[PDB]
């Protein structure tokens, strides 16, 4: 089995959303990996509505964690998410390195490059890539980066170009 090869024996798929389109984008990249694994050990998980404690201050053994996220320059539920992570970070009652037994994970950024190109391009999205590295999970693939101002031809070939090479780098 092709889950076996990954050595991971499930994938979770985080994602945040406002405007719904990375919860799209998301059911996509569940499905593409799905059909590639020839697998339904997929999970797609809003980190608005789950217990993040659960899943970044501990962590199931040999699960792959891909995250996929918007960035918003206002304050949003996303911030939060962040602040979940460098809380635990720093948290002396939380041993260091908690998600060291993952198989690792990958992150996915979405944003607006014509309105916020510069240091607010996917900002979040860099921020959690650097989180997840600092808790622990090895990084499987180097953060990818979509521009949603393309053309939704040219987003959805992108965000399919990155699921397959995080296949690759995950074999
Ligand atoms: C109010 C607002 C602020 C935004 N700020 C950023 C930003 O700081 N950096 C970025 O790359 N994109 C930014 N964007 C673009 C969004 O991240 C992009 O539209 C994303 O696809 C939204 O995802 P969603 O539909 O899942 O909420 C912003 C969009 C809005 C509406
Ligand atoms: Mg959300
Ligand atoms: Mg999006
Ligand atoms: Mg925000
Ligand atoms: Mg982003
Ligand atoms: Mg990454």
């Amino acid at each position: 089995r092709k889950l076996t090869d990954i050595s991971a024996c499930s994938i979770n798929i985080f994602y945040s959303t406002l405007g719904g389109s990375t919860q799209k984008f998301a059911e996509h990249v569940a499905d593409r990996i799905r059909s590639s694994l020839q697998t339904e050990l997929v999970e797609i998980l809003n980190l608005d509505y789950i217990d993040l404690d659960e899943y970044f201050s501990k962590g199931n053994s040999n699960t792959v964690y891909l995250v996929l996220l918007p960035s918003y320059a206002i304050e949003s539920s996303i911030d939060y998410f962040l602040s979940a992570l460098q809380t635990t970070i720093d948290d002396f009652r939380i041993v260091a390195r908690p998600l060291e037994k993952l198989r690792g994970f990958a992150v996915l950024g979405f944003g607006d490059f014509e309105q916020y190109a510069g240091d607010l391009f996917c900002y979040q999205a860099i921020a959690a890539d650097q989180r997840l590295a600092k808790l622990g999970a090895q990084r499987i693939a180097p953060l990818g980066v979509v521009n949603v101002k393309l053309e939704k031809a040219q987003v959805y070939e992108a965000m399919e170009a990155w699921t397959d090479l995080f296949l690759q780098y995950a074999k």
